[PDB]
């Protein structure tokens, strides 16, 4: 087909395929037990993304959905990236600050419903709906976001500064690449559709490689992952 945005699609699986050969280079090279917990966390979330993207440039993953006069087209395989991708994010920043297992799984589930209500309203007919449900999923994204900012950060004070100063750093990139996705989701594609595909889909992967690639570096070459 050829479609603008496959060069997107190509950028995407290009820096993902190269973070992933990175971080398990490094990886495995690694002899200390708690380096290993992140690393293998951490490497596990560029390949998910690389596959996904990969499937996208060769023409998967994407379904046209009916609503406002058009039979629009929605990247689905953007969520079956995402339900993988962002709990292992979490589960990284949790492992660094000891948060309690009630919070973890808390984290992770709010984390489940975000990606599901959204991916149910990327499908959804009656545009307004799909507003709903975006709007549904974009408050569960806000609990997570408080957590991570309110709840997190508090335990992070009785870890070592070197510890309590990757996470807020971390914690940081978070907060305000986490922000972005709602946004692009309601102007693009799946709502609005004043921002055509092509600078969605740029939009999307430039979020992307940040929040796992820059994310993932960030975490890995810090001293703080250290048992
Ligand atoms: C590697 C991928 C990351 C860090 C993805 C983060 C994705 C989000 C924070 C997505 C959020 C969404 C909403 C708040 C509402 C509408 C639909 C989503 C799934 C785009």
């Amino acid at each position: 087909t050829g479609r603008p945005e496959w060069i997107w699609l190509a950028l995407g699986t290009a820096l993902m395929g190269l973070g992933t050969l990175y971080f398990l280079v490094k990886g495995m090279g690694v002899s200390d037990p708690d380096a290993k917990k992140f690393y293998a966390i951490t490497t596990l979330v560029p390949p998910i993304a690389f596959t996904m993207y990969l499937s996208m440039l060769l023409g998967y993953g994407l379904t046209m959905v009916p609503f406002g006069g058009e039979q629009n087209p929605i990247y689905w395989a953007r969520y079956a990236d995402w339900l993988f991708t962002t709990p292992l994010l979490l589960l990284d920043l949790a492992l660094l600050v000891d948060a309690d297992q009630g919070t973890i799984l808390a984290l992770v589930g709010a984390d489940g419903i975000m990606i599901g209500t959204g991916l149910v309203g990327a499908l959804t007919k009656v545009y307004s709906y799909r507003f709903v449900w975006w709007a549904i999923s974009t408050a569960a994204m806000l609990y997570i976001l408080y957590v991570l900012f309110f709840g997190f950060t508090s335990k992070a004070e009785s870890m070592r500064p070197e510890v309590a100063s990757t996470f807020k750093v971390l914690r940081n990139v978070t907060v305000v690449l986490w922000s972005a996705y709602p946004v692009v989701w309601l102007i693009g594609s799946e709502g609005a559709g004043i921002v055509p595909l092509n600078i969605e889909t740029l939009l999307f992967m430039v979020l992307d490689v940040s929040a796992k690639v820059g994310f993932g570096l960030i975490l890995l070459r810090s001293r703080a992952i250290f048992g």
